[PDB]
Formats: C-alpha cells, sequence, structure tokens
C-alpha cells in the first residue's frame, strides 16, 4: 500500500508517503491499494476511449463516467471497499462494451489498443482480491529516478484534481468533449508507466491548462444554475429548531434538501465547502437555511458530534464517523462513501429529514453573528476598477490571497497569524475551507470594501485568477507585475490542480504550506523554485515583509 496524494502523508526524515496498514486519513491497506487497480482500470478505458482514433466518435456515458470514478481515489472522499471495485467493474464493462463499437470497424488494424493496462480483466472477492500490488504508483520505486516518481504522482495527482472539477462540473450541469479527449490523452498516458521528467513537466503543465478550461465549465455551471453569487452575510450561529446540516461542494443537492425541507419546518445548515452556497440568489432565497455551522473539514468528528440533526455529505473531506458516533446519521452522497455509513443515492431526501425531524435540533437561537461571503467571479470584477482606484491613490497596499485547504497540524497557526498581521491598508482574497483559519475574525473595510473578501470554493480560484487577470489587463501590466502575492494552503488534490494551473497561467513566487507535497523531493520542489520560484512557507514576519516589498 502506497499514496502520497494529501497534505498529511506519512512525513518521516526518510521518506515521503504512507505506507504501512492504513493511512493517515483512515483508508487501509485493502482500500488503498484496490483503490490502485481502480486507477488502473480506470487508465485503461480511457486509452480505449482515446479510440475516436479517425472518426471512431464518442459514448457520453464513458467520458461522463471515467472523472466520476477516479473522483473517488481522492483523499477523504471514498473508502468503502467494494464501492471502489464496483467502480473498476464498470470501468471495465465500458472499456469491453466501447471494445465492441469500434471493433464493427477496421477489426482494430493489428492491435486494438497497445496499452500497459490493456484489457485489464478481473476475478473476484476483496480481501482475496487486491492483486493491485502490481499497479501500486510506486512499482518501479528504485526502478524508475525519485524525482521522475515526483513529477509522475504530480501528474496523476494533479490530474485527479481536474476530474473532480469535471464531475462536480458535470453533475451541476456542463460538460466539454474536447476537454474529454485531453483528460483521456492525458489518462491513458498516465496508465503507460512512462517517466521522462521532459515531458512529466511538461504535462504537468498541460494538466494545468486543461484545468483551467474545466474550471471555466464548472463556475459556468454553478452561476447558470444557481444565480451569480452577491455579496452576502452568514450568520454562523445556531437557531431555533430542527436542522440538517449539508457538507462538502454540490450546490445541486443543497438546492434540492432545501425545496424538500421547504416549510417542513426544518432549517439547513451549510458547513465546509458548502458555504459559499448562501452567496448563490437562487439558493439563498430559501429563508430556512439558516446560518452556517462549525469550521473546516479538519474537524467534522467532534462538531458533527454536536450538531443535533443528521449530515449530508454532498463530496469530500469525510472522515472516519465512528468517532463521534454520528454514523447513524451521516449520509453519503455520490461518490463519497464511508463503510456501514447510509449512502442516499436518488435525489429523494425526505429518508434525512423525516430522520432529523426524530433529532433533537436545537434548543434556542445565540446571539447571531454574520460573516461575508459570495464574491462572485461576477462580482469579484465588479470590484477590480474600484480595486485599482483603491490602489491608485495608495488606500490599497497590495492584494493578499489566503487560500487553499484547511489540514489538522497546528503548523496552520501560520495563515491565522499571516491573515491578522495582514496589515490595515490591504484585502485579503480568501477562497477555501481554510478559509476557516481566520474567517471569522474581525475584518474592517477599505472605504467599503471590506479587507477579507471570500470567493467562495476551492473551484473558485478560477475566479480569483480572473480578477488577477483583469487587474494585469486594466493596469497594462502583467499577471506578477501586480501587487498581489499567493499564500495558498492545501490538502488534496484540487488544490494540487489549482497549484498546476496557477503555475501553467505562470503565475511566480507562490507560497505553498504549511508543508510541501510528499513526493516532491528537494531536488524536484527546488526545480520548481527554479523555474517559478515556488517556495514554502515557514514564517509569517519574514514572508510578510518579502511579500510587501518592490
Ligand atoms: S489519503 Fe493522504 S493520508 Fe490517506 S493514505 Fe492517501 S496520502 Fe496517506
Amino acid at each position: 500500500m502506497f499514496c502520497v496524494q494529501c497534505e498529511q502523508t506519512i512525513r518521516t526524515p526518510a521518506g515521503n508517503g504512507c505506507s504501512y496498514a492504513q493511512g493517515m486519513c483512515g483508508k487501509t491497506a485493502e482500500t488503498s491499494d484496490l483503490q490502485d487497480l481502480l486507477i488502473a482500470a480506470l487508465q485503461g478505458l480511457s486509452a480505449w476511449a482515446v479510440k475516436a482514433r479517425e472518426y471512431g466518435i464518442i459514448n457520453h456515458d464513458v467520458d461522463s463516467f471515467a472523472p466520476r470514478a477516479f473522483f473517488s481515489t481522492l483523499t477523504n472522499v471514498n473508502f468503502d471497499s467494494p464501492r471502489i471495485v464496483g467502480y473498476a467493474r464498470e470501468a471495465i464493462a465500458l472499456r469491453e462494451a466501447l471494445k465492441a463499437q469500434c471493433l464493427a470497424v477496421d477489426a482494430n488494424a493489428r492491435v486494438d489498443n497497445p496499452m500497459a493496462d490493456l484489457q485489464l480483466v478481473s476475478d473476484d472477492l476483496g480481501e482475496l482480491q487486491r492483486q493491485a500490488a502490481e499497479f501500486t504508483p510506486n512499482k518501479d520505486k528504485a526502478a524508475i529516478g525519485e524525482n521522475i516518481l515526483g513529477l509522475r504522482l504530480l501528474c496523476l495527482y494533479g490530474l485527479k484534481g481536474a476530474a473532480a472539477y469535471m464531475e462536480h462540473a458535470h453533475v451541476l450541469g456542463q460538460y466539454d468533449n474536447d476537454i474529454y479527449a485531453q483528460y483521456h490523452k492525458i489518462m491513458a498516458w498516465l496508465g503507460t508507466w512512462p517517466a521522462d521528467m521532459n515531458a512529466l513537466l511538461e504535462c504537468s503543465m498541460e494538466i494545468g491548462q486543461m484545468n483551467f478550461k474545466v474550471m471555466s465549465i464548472l463556475d459556468a455551471g454553478e452561476t447558470g444554475k444557481y444565480g451569480h453569487p452577491t455579496p452576502t452575510q452568514v450568520n454562523v450561529k445556531a437557531t431555533a429548531g430542527k436542522c440538517i446540516l449539508i457538507s462538502g461542494h454540490d450546490l445541486k443537492d443543497l438546492y434540492n434538501l432545501l425545496e424538500q425541507t421547504e416549510g417542513t419546518g426544518v432549517n439547513v445548515y451549510t458547513h465546509g465547502e458548502m458555504l459559499p452556497a448562501h452567496g448563490y440568489p437562487e439558493l439563498r432565497k430559501f429563508k430556512h437555511l439558516v446560518g452556517n455551522y462549525g469550521s473546516g473539514w479538519q474537524n467534522q468528528q467532534v462538531e458533527f458530534a454536536r450538531f443535533p440533526g443528521p449530515i449530508v455529505m454532498t463530496s469530500n473531506c469525510i472522515i472516519d464517523p465512528t468517532v463521534g458516533a454520528y454514523d447513524d446519521r451521516i449520509w453519503t452522497r455520490s461518490i463519497v462513501g464511508w463503510p456501514g455509513v447510509r449512502h442516499l443515492d436518488g435525489d429523494d431526501f425526505s429518508a434525512v429529514i423525516t430522520q432529523a425531524q426524530q433529532m433533537a435540533g436545537f434548543p434556542y437561537s445565540e446571539i447571531p453573528h454574520l460573516i461575508t461571503v459570495g464574491f462572485g467571479r461576477q462580482t469579484l470584477l465588479g470590484a477590480a476598477d474600484t480595486l485599482i482606484d483603491l490602489v491608485s491613490r495608495e488606500k490599497l497596499r497590495h492584494i493578499f490571497l489566503l487560500g487553499g485547504c484547511d489540514g489538522a497540524r497546528g503548523e496552520r497557526h501560520y495563515f491565522t497569524d499571516f491573515a491578522t498581521s495582514v496589515p490595515d491598508d490591504c484585502l485579503i482574497l480568501t477562497l477555501a475551507c481554510g478559509k476557516y483559519r481566520f474567517n471569522k475574525l474581525e475584518f474592517g473595510d477599505i472605504e467599503g470594501l471590506p479587507r477579507l473578501v471570500d470567493a467562495g470554493q476551492c473551484n473558485d480560484a478560477y475566479s480569483a485568477i480572473i480578477l488577477a487577470v483583469t487587474l494585469a489587463e486594466k493596469l497594462g501590466c502583467g499577471v506578477n507585475d501586480l501587487p498581489l502575492s499567493l499564500v495558498l494552503s492545501w490538502f488534496e488534490q484540487k488544490a494540487i490542480v489549482i497549484l498546476l494551473t496557477l503555475l501553467s497561467l505562470g503565475v511566480k513566487n507562490i507560497v505553498t504550506g504549511p508543508t510541501a507535497p510528499g513526493f516532491l523531493t528537494p531536488d524536484l520542489l527546488a526545480v520548481l523554485n527554479e523555474k517559478f520560484g515556488l517556495r514554502s512557507i515557514t514564517t509569517v514576519e519574514e514572508d510578510m515583509k518579502q511579500l510587501l516589498s518592490a
């Protein structure tokens, strides 16, 4: 068992990632090995899906399936082993079903597909299954250059994050077929174990390109489904009676859970990456979504435990529910999976509504306290020519992007401290669950424009990127001539992929912490420090000064 995709892998002097028996995040050898097999099935599929060789044409099913499956191998998404084997099941079903369509035409020359992952068919039963040992991401650990492995992983791990966005784009109603072609090529090529440090870097930038396309399209879905987030204040206190809290990234599930509970008199609370839902007008319309509860995925355990009603996990950042003994009342949706905790497929929430009604709910409201959220792609560009004014009257000193995931380690204090200690004459543009790091602390404004400007969700770095571009557009300059640096936090594959696209956009002088990834060797991350000056955090006061100045 070996993977290292999260900011929280095993972290040791010798080596990088989690091997051993279990993950740090609760995945077992079983899963994390089975997940490897699913990735291999998946990669083969994608190689046959690259099979519109001249005009072999495309099946939306395969296209639209591949990300959704890959998404399950993601961190804190899925830890139920059967589910994962089953994703592999139907990957191969469609590789085979796919093969037939092309095979009625020219009998695939000499080789239908020259592929490592090939047909990759499999035998049955889980424990006795795990022959995925042949597929682990580092079977050639020392049989390939260690720096080649690092680029390789950051290429796959990265693409993973992109697929998450492809899906929770798709689901919100949008895809593109050229993107799908690019997905499959990249996945197909990653299938074939190959490692050429030149093309790994160069196909780690192209993932960046693609990820932007798809974040393009996913910000396209959110705006079109539920409006353009306009700036909006959210209560983070508890209120009144019975409640269901919904966590994760899928706005669809909240719009449904909202209609279904419409005047049922049970209330909706968001948590984690569901916060920025609140800014969306066709979603904030509801009088029952009361507030937003708790903070940061890193502590579901002790907070979900305290929340009266049931919890609905839309996607990602789920951990072991057994600890807080709330496993009866967590409902995994979509591709989220945890063994033995109820999975709610279908768009019928009434199961969990009635469950919410059985429970305590809240005993009162607390004296409320609101934060401000939903600086939309739209509403951010709204700000720009006033950002440029404020800067152009030495009112706005420089803009700071405190961003990316929350994790668990105390070393994350950095982000909180960084944020308060940003000087009183410059903005924060935050955008992720690490928003929760400094999010409820007091910030003030610069002439009305709030100093803490939430942009929404990890997936909304696309918003942040686009603000910068329109600032560079406007100030006749270039993206890092801009008076903004980026001090991003990170935890999983989506934030890897945002780093890729940020790098691919060519934004130089990024500051990931609170540590840098497990598969980036001091060599390699020094190569990134060659090409893009990407440096780690480690110190709040130093890094403040470095960044303010010319
Ligand atoms: S998800 Fe992260 S913590 Fe869990 S096994 Fe994989 S790398 Fe380790």
